[PDB]
């Protein structure tokens, strides 16, 4: 029924608070906390090395917590060891990657990081310009959509259950899954007088395009 979606929307929006990893009022009230140009000159000095290491600790790091907000899912624990694993593993980083906007200013084109906001400058010595540069310029188009924690974890849910993901065995049970969790999204845009945002989405496979491209730099290293 109705009541049973309006309780998914909240399931699914108070899983994404306890996992969000970073509060929302934390990242805006440190946006005026800016790199030196002192500071940036050492991360640009760092090697390639030391820089992939560091980032791919950060991003370990927050795959943990797209794990725990996974669990915390209703319907993705009851699905199968396989299934779990072929959703996980092709949108944890999807997810990620969403969740980033909130960490990036349009205002001045910077992004936390390691304490500080600071510019795509920062990266310098990864030797991956255009990377970045994608990175920078998905945040920054999700970033003038002003998406809501809510609207983020709804969004988020759905990126990750897709039956759609090649190799599922219990696919009709995924399809049902993401079929409720399509109405929880379109019913709450509904009812925050939000559904303009559905149309400035990115289109589905340029978010798989974009985590393709950095899986495979990143193997590299
Ligand atoms: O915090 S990060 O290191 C970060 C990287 C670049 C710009 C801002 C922040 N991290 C983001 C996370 F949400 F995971 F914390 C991150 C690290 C590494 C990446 C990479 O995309 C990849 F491929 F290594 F996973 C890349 F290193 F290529 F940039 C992306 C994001």
């Amino acid at each position: 029924s109705l009541t049973e979606i309006e309780h998914l929307v909240q399931s699914v929006c108070k899983s994404y608070r306890e996992t969000c990893q970073l509060r929302l009022e934390d990242l805006l009230r440190q946006r005026s906390n800016i790199f030196s140009r002192e500071e940036v000159t050492g991360y640009q000095r760092k090697s390639m090395w030391e820089m992939w290491e560091r980032c791919a600790h950060h991003l370990t790091e927050a795959i943990q917590y797209v794990v725990e907000f996974a669990k915390r899912l209703s319907g993705f624990m009851e699905l199968c060891q396989n299934d779990q694993i072929v959703l996980l593993k092709a949108g944890a980083m999807e997810v990620v990657l969403v969740r980033m906007c909130r960490a990036y200013n349009a205002d001045n084109r910077t992004v936390f990081f390691e304490g500080k906001y600071g510019g795509m400058e920062l990266f310098r010595a990864l030797g991956c310009s255009e990377l970045i540069s994608s990175i920078f310029d998905f945040s920054h188009s999700l970033s003038a959509l002003h998406f809501s924690e809510d609207e983020i974890a709804l969004y988020t849910a759905l990126v990750l259950i897709n039956a759609h993901r090649p190799g599922l065995q219990e696919k009709r049970k995924v399809e049902q899954l993401q079929y409720n969790l399509e109405l929880a999204f379109h019913h709450h845009l509904c009812k925050t007088h939000r559904q303009s945002i559905l149309a400035k989405l990115p289109p589905k496979g340029k978010l798989r395009s974009l985590c393709s491209q950095h899986v495979e730099r990143l193997q590299i290293f």
